[PDB]
């Protein structure tokens, strides 16, 4: 099982997990806000706007050339994802405050070229080239668009090469790792939510397998049964947060990431770098 397409309910599940994690959480109000956005993502995915279909010849060529069928840079430039942004904005009539109201308005008012420039920046990790307040909304629109496209492939089309650091469906970096019930490890795409098998004893950026280290931080919840452990690598000074479903089967790559930002800081002070984007949260900015 090299590949896992996400559930058609991925966004509802993500929202529910966020609500579950938010209870008694220092950033619970924020996490509950993101849950609302994830609920919107599910409603959109269940009721797509009119979309230009994927060119079946272009799919054929990209597959013939060993490229991801939903290669993000190409598709983000073509603009066929744009009706998702329109739908998300129209489906968000009740923002929490004036600043989010202002973020949505900038997105509503921006024309195609502007929206595309921001989307290219976000998907390439150039956070200084879009406004931080727009990130969650633009990111959420792009995630729905790419998951919709993913769920409509065309099985065989997604590459199943055996030690890819980048998503075989869209070419984006993972947001997190997922260790599924000896016990197989998957990378989880930051964009399309494709999960793909990646050898368990290897750094997710540089491909060194040399003795990596595994780091968990207390939660009341003991460390031998930890759901979160960061994989750390001294050769590239990278870390990747990974969730172990053996200890909580409801663990979600996006929701458990947003609920464990304390570990990121513990690592970012220990001299470790994160190269796994979360498209709903700027660093940022
Ligand atoms: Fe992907
Ligand atoms: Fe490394």
């Amino acid at each position: 099982p090299h590949l896992h397409q996400p559930s058609r309910d991925l966004f509802a599940r993500r929202g529910e997990r966020l609500l579950q994690l938010a209870e008694g959480h220092p950033m619970g109000d924020y996490l509950r806000l993101v849950a609302g956005l994830c609920r919107l993502q599910q409603a959109l995915l269940d009721n797509p706007p009119a979309l230009a279909p994927l060119d079946p010849e272009r799919l054929r060529k990209s597959r013939e050339h060993g490229m991801p069928p939903l290669a993000y840079d190409l598709l983000v430039r073509e603009g066929a994802w744009l009706p998702w942004l329109d739908a998300l904005l129209a489906g968000y009539p009740a923002p929490a405050n004036a600043a989010v109201g202002a973020a949505l308005e900038q997105l509503r008012e921006a024309e195609e070229g502007q929206r595309k420039a921001w989307a290219i920046a976000l998907l390439s990790g150039q956070f200084d080239l879009l406004p931080a307040a727009l990130v969650p909304f633009l990111g959420a629109a792009l995630q729905v668009a790419w998951s919709h496209w993913l769920l409509g492939l065309e099985e065989g089309a997604v590459v199943e090469t055996e030690s890819r650091t980048l998503c075989p469906a869209c070419g984006s970096p993972p947001m997190a790792g997922m260790i599924r019930q000896t016990g197989l490890r998957y990378l989880s795409c930051s964009l399309c939510a494709c999960e793909w098998h990646y050898v368990r004893i290897k750094c997710s950026h540089c491909e060194e397998s040399k003795h990596l280290a595994y780091l968990s931080l207390e939660h009341g919840q003991p460390a031998e049964k930890a759901v979160l452990r960061a994989e750390t690598c001294p050769s590239c000074q990278g870390y990747l947060k990974q969730f172990y479903l053996e200890f909580d089967r409801h663990a979600d790559a996006l929701a458990d990431d947003l609920a464990s930002l304390a570990l990121d800081m513990r690592l970012a002070e220990d001299g470790y770098l994160r190269r796994s984007p979360n498209l709903l949260l700027a660093p940022g900015g």
